[PDB]
């Protein structure tokens, strides 16, 4: 259905910004370099675990895979997502202390910020998932025919740190951010892209964590319908990520335009 077009299009871009950065001398920068490492984490989404959302969407919610990959693919679905998330959550905080004080940004700015950083958010996104292979692996992955999640536990308290944390910071980091660029026109096109990016990662993530969350804190049909849609939302994500971060940018259009 529509959802064929979210995994070609999540392809493309990502695609598309993996090989303007491969074949440019004047994007190889650090703060760069975690964006490809993003696009390298969201490339991943869109061909190992939406395919499979896919086939399993048209076989009418009874998964014809075998029931091995059950915890790998939900591993694989929360690695992927906690990784998108977290790098947009460094990204958010560099952003801060490259906003507030750019000369101890720059002081420090090399790629070995970036190494830490990359080290830091794939830590975190393979230290969240983690669990999924060793605790959850058939009662915790498998029910009804669907590979769902069931451990109520983990699906509320990993929720907690997996976003409602980094969503925490990224409230605080925006709070700050506007402030400081608030106390000219190019400032005002970086505040208005940072509120973009801040009101869809709260629009297109947010939906299906406080519908999980609501789930296991309390209209089975209805909240397995809310999901079944709104898994797919944040799946559309990744067709974003690649696109809006790149393309208030001069030279990605540049590179975009030439393709
Ligand atoms: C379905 N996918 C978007 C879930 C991603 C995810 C990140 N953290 C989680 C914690 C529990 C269940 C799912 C997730």
């Amino acid at each position: 259905l529509l959802t064929a077009v979210v995994i070609i299009l999540t392809i493309a871009g990502n695609i598309l910004v993996i090989m303007a950065v491969s074949l440019e001398k004047k994007l190889q920068n650090a703060t760069n370099y975690f964006l490809m490492s993003l696009a390298i984490a969201d490339m991943l989404l869109g061909f190992l675990v939406m395919p499979v959302s896919m086939l399993t969407i048209l076989y009418g919610y009874r998964w014809p895979l075998p029931s091995k990959l059950c915890a790998v693919w939900i591993y694989l679905d929360v690695l992927f997502s906690t990784a998108s998330i977290m790098h947009l959550c460094a990204i958010s905080l560099d952003r801060y202390v490259a906003i507030q004080n750019p000369i101890h940004h720059s002081r420090f700015n090399s790629r070995t910020k970036a190494f830490l950083k990359i080290i830091a958010v794939w830590t975190i996104s393979v230290g969240i998932s983690m669990p999924i292979p060793v605790f959850g692996l058939d009662s915790k992955v498998f029910k009804e025919g669907s590979c769902l999640l069931a451990d109520d536990n983990f699906v509320l308290i990993g929720s907690f740190v997996s976003f409602f944390i980094p969503l925490t910071i990224m409230v605080i980091t925006y709070f700050l951010t506007i402030k400081s660029l608030q106390k000219i026109s190019n400032e005002q096109k970086a505040c208005k892209v940072l509120g973009i990016v801040f009101f869809l990662f709260v629009v297109m993530w947010c939906p299906f964590f406080i519908t999980n969350i609501m789930a296991v804190i309390c209209n089975e049909d209805v909240i397995g319908a809310l999901l079944n849609v709104f898994v797919w939302i944040g799946y559309l994500s990744s067709a974003v990520n690649p696109l809006v971060y790149t393309l208030f940018n001069k030279t990605y259009r540049s590179a975009f335009s030439r393709y």
